[PDB]
């Protein structure tokens, strides 16, 4: 039997199973696994969620799983929703009213459906002077997905990740009941619910702090052969003083094997630097080069230019990359924050989009930063063509709610580690899936207690390290209340 507001989906051809839907709903950005769902959900409001989710957690025995597709950005089929049921959230979004962007009348803050894609939460924000403090480095991404992650950027290490500027949020739980969270109301949905990984409901709207937008972007790229004097000044930049001048610090490993290609595939660097780095490497013999990455925004005051400049020297004397190998570039705000766009475009027409990506992200402590580097970017990656960017940069531990169902390393300052193969080559997936074992583990005998971010464990004691004991706990408890029927999201792996 079906509730009538269930078969009223259906009946309003909401609720497909044609293959076109079943399909599309099927693959991920990682594009090395796949799942058809039985059926696909295309709500037109959070009601429509509402009846699905009230059905399955009324009717005994039901039998499908239910996942919601955001952008499915995920790598390892966290979207998907095997023989179950898959929510297009876009849906959501198709009417052009009531808006499902909202930014606080007194501008502090902006709400967004859970749906919407971080660009557009952007320019709508702008459009009104403001916008979010903490991104991701791409911004077609919805609100709900890096949510239920993490979502993290260069801004993190000041503002913490996008979980820690939520005000609060809508969530319909497994049990099919609409509930409003915060700090203050349901605190406990709240913190599982950011870094949940969609575990105990699916959010449908998000107050997202903001602060008032800024007009422009110093953009800085510094130059090191050393390893510890790059981690050394990114840990000085990222400091707790309250925090330095940037607004903005990541960093970005170069092999020397593929230097001059690399360097000239930033979109940064013009071809006369790229020659004198290549010339630099050369001149110290280095097998890796690495090149912090930081911004100092501002606005349009008629001092600002000047006050940047002065600002950016005094930071810049602070440091010790090679001697003039410091690189500027002066952009809008809204450009720098979409940079990532043009490179897929790019890697689209080249067809180099649409292949299969065996990333591998995670954050690891401080203390074992160096023999990362020594085991992994001198090591394990050496000898081999590597295509897509090597990207390392500190947070600090501080500015994350371990409350939150996100996990990260013990260490007060960590490193988020994201190295964003592309297996673009022929089947060289098959050679990089085995390379992300070696380095796992060789993390794993070198006692570095990392956690892993954006992966989806197969076996219930990674987990259970994951989160560690006691937080898994909490983590059942939780799922125990909002998601009974373990039905959410089972493409995680973890309670399926
Ligand atoms: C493809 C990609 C991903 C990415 C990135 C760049 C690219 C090209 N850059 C990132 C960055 O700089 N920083 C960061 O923290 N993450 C970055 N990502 C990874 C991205 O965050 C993840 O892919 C994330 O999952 C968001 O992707 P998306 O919004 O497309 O979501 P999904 O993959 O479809 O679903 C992920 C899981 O979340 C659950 N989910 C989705 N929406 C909701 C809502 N509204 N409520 C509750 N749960 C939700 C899904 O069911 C799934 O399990
Ligand atoms: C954005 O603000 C609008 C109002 O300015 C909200 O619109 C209401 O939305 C609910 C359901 O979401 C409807 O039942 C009401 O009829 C809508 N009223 C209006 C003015 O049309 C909307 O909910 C807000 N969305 C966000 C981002 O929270
Ligand atoms: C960095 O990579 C370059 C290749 O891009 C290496 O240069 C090659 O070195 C071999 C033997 O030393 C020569 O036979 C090739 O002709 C060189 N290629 C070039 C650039 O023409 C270089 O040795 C590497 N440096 C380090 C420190 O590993
Ligand atoms: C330039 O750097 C290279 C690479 O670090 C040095 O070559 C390594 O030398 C050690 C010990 O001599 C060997 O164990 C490695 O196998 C070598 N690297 C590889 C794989 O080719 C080289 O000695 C340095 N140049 C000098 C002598 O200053
Ligand atoms: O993906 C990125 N960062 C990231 C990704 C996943 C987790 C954490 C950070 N950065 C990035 C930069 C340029 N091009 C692309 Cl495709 C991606
Ligand atoms: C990966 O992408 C290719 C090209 O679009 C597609 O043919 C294939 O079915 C995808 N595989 C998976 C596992 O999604
Ligand atoms: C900054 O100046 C540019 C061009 O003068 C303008 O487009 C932008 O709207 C300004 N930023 C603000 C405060 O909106």
């Amino acid at each position: 039997p079906w509730p009538a507001s269930l078969a009223a989906l259906a009946l309003d051809g909401k609720l497909r199973t044609d293959s076109n839907a079943t399909a599309a709903a099927s693959t991920d950005f990682g594009n090395i696994t796949s799942a058809l769902p039985a059926a696909v959900l295309y709500p037109s409001s959070t009601a429509d969620l509402v009846a699905l989710l009230s059905a399955a957690n009324s009717t005994p025995g039901w039998p499908y799983t239910i996942a919601f597709r955001g952008r499915g950005h995920s790598l390892m089929g966290q979207a998907f929703a095997p023989g179950g049921v898959v929510v297009n959230m876009a849906s959501l979004g198709d009417a052009a009213a009531p808006p499902r962007i909202n930014v606080s009348a007194d501008g502090r803050y902006v709400d967004a459906g859970g749906e919407q894609v971080w660009i557009d939460v952007l320019r709508a924000s702008l459009a009104r002077g403001v916008a979010p403090r903490s991104w991701t480095d791409y911004l077609y991404l919805t609100v709900g997905g890096t949510l239920s992650n993490a979502g993290i950027s260069g801004q993190a290490f000041r503002h913490g990740p996008q979980i820690s500027n939520v005000l609060e949020m809508d969530v319909i739980t497994g049990h099919g009941e609409m509930v409003t969270c915060s700090k203050q109301l349901n605190a406990d949905l709240f913190d599982a619910v950011l870094g949940g990984l969609g575990q105990f409901g699916v959010i449908t709207r998000a107050r997202i702090a903001v602060e008032p937008a800024p007009a422009r972007a110093r953009w800085v790229r510094l130059v090191y052969t050393d390893f510890a004097a790059f981690s050394a000044d990114q840990e000085r930049l990222t400091a707790p003083r309250s925090f330095g001048p940037m607004s903005y610090v990541e960093g970005s490993v170069f092999v020397n094997q593929s230097l001059a290609t690399d360097l000239a595939n930033t979109g940064f660097f013009t071809d006369a630097d790229v020659a004198r780095i290549v010339a630099l490497a050369g001149e110290r013999n280095a097998t890796t080069v690495y090149s912090i990455e930081a911004t100092l925004n501002y606005d349009n005051a008629t001092a600002a230019a000047a006050a940047v400049d002065q600002e950016l020297a005094s930071v810049l004397g602070t440091l010790s990359y090679v001697e003039g190998f410091a690189f500027q570039r002066d952009v809008a705000y809204a450009a720098f924050l979409d940079r990532v766009h043009g490179e897929e475009v790019a890697l689209n027409k080249l067809g180099l989009w649409r292949v299969p990506h065996p990333w591998l992200n995670m954050f690891v402590p401080r203390s074992r930063i160096a023999d990362f580097d020594r085991g992994v970017f001198k090591g394990i990656l050496q000898g081999t063509d590597i295509v897509g960017p090597l990207i390392v940069y500190p947070l600090n531990k501080s500015m994350w709610d371990d409350g939150m169902s996100a996990a990260t390393p013990s260490e007060d300052v960590f490193y988020a580690v994201s190295l964003l193969f592309s297996s673009v080559a022929p089947n060289d997936l098959a050679r990089l899936q085995e390379q992300n074992r070696r380095i796992l583990r060789f993390c794993d005998l070198a006692g570095i207690q990392y956690k892993t971010y954006l992966a989806r464990h197969t076996d219930r004691s990674d987990w259970v390290r994951h989160f560690g004991a006691a937080k898994w706990n909490r983590f059942v408890e939780m799922k125990n209340k909002y998601d009974p029927k373990r039905l959410l999201s089972p493409g995680q792996d973890i309670f399926n």
